[PDB]
């Protein structure tokens, strides 16, 4: 009996399991894979009807429009801790966790086929109406929280107080405005109709999203566990994790669902992720005089002196003697440095 | 150096029968010395705390 052909080398599994697996001492070329889902927070009108919105307000004033908090979709957010790379690099190099490859896939797509779920009757003796209308899908992977832009419409609407809205809207806020920024740090309070990602600031995340508005369009879903969405930039780095944290934020609205009396309401589903990780060799950016800067300022007493910084200074004149030279036939001269060279006026 | 101790040494008894607890002091003696180790936290981990 001849021996078989010798097999093909693959990367070696070392530990599978729960969340307590990340605490393993590995070598340098370690790679991990983290499978995680997020809940959709569509509003939850009671405890019994999880994952929906409440019945919609049909027509209010353009001025006295006052919704309630139980009927707004919101962005779902979460934070994954990571363990330290407590390592031994020379000349101030560090090691931080990079998130190379994402792969998203919507969970629960065939719940919408259930037509006998209390819809309004579509014709004489027919079945139930499926979910159709404006869909929305949005997810984001990065080492920093999703810094997002303020945009709303109809600024004269009075939000309820469970939500976080842009502060002090004007008529100018309905287009690109600067003074309506916020971070994303609180689940089920950031409404979908009031925030979009800021294209200016996020050097560290990657957001993907698409939108289709309509009275009645079919929601198209697409499920495949061989798709692979790449997260590299032009230079070759993904999201770095500055602090040991990994911020994943996502939100999904599938469409409009009609109840038994004929009221449209919203529908959300969950979302799956699979972030692959790796160790990058980065360098230190900040100066050496930083640790001490804070260490002294949390031990020495606070002094309420007579001030010496800013437009209320009481220093008259400062001089910096450095090096030597010949006698200047004028002692009342003034010498300084303009932008790069040594200049001297009268 | 965290030194902690607890001593309960029986039951003193009163005159009308009401018992109550009693304990006493505890001496200690420690013979310290100077032990070598290796640095557990290099300044990298010391640096990451400020960002956090």
């Amino acid at each position: 009996p001849k021996k078989p052909k010798e097999p093909v080398q693959v990367p070696k599994l070392l530990i599978k399991g729960g969340v307590e697996v990340l605490e393993v001492k590995t070598g340098v070329d370690a790679i991990t894979e983290v499978e995680c889902f997020l809940n959709p927070e569509m509003g939850d009108p009671d405890e019994n009807l999880r994952g929906f919105s409440l019945k919609l307000s049909a027509e209010n004033d353009f001025s006295s429009d006052s919704p309630e908090r139980k009927m707004l979709p919101c962005y779902s957010t979460a934070r994954i801790p990571l363990p330290n790379l407590n390592e031994d690099l020379t000349c101030g190099n560090l090691l931080m966790w990079e998130a190379v490859t994402v792969q998203t896939e919507v969970i629960g797509i065939t719940s919408m086929l259930n037509l006998h779920a209390g819809s309004q009757k579509v014709h004489e003796h027919g079945g139930g109406k499926p979910i159709q209308g404006s869909n929305f899908h949005f997810f984001a992977v990065g080492g920093d929280p999703l810094e997002m832009q303020g945009v709303l419409m109809n600024y004269r609407t009075k939000y309820p107080d469970g939500t976080i809205t842009p502060k002090n809207p004007t008529a100018q806020s309905q287009v690109m405005n600067t003074d309506h920024k916020a971070y994303l740090d609180k689940n089920n309070a950031y409404p979908v109709e009031c925030w979009v990602p800021d294209p200016s600031r996020n050097e560290n995340t990657r957001y993907f999203g698409t939108f289709t508005g309509g009275e009645n369009v079919p929601p198209v879903l697409h499920v495949t566990n061989t798709a692979t969405t790449v997260l590299l930039d032009e230079q070759g780095v993904g999201p770095l994790c500055k602090a040991d944290s990994l911020y994943v934020s996502a939100a999904d609205i599938c469409g409009l669902f009609t109840n038994s009396s004929g009221t449209q309401q919203w529908r959300g589903l969950a979302r799956y992720f699979k972030i692959r990780l790796r160790k990058r060799s980065v360098k230190n950016p900040y100066p050496i005089s930083f640790l001490l800067s804070d260490l002294i300022n949390r031990r020495t007493q606070r002094v309420d002196g007579q001030p010496m910084y800013g437009m209320e200074s009481q220093v008259e004149e400062v001089r910096v003697f450095d090096g030597t030279e010949r006698l200047p036939g004028d002692p009342d001269m003034i010498r300084y440095i303009d932008k790069q060279g040594q200049l001297q006026t009268k």
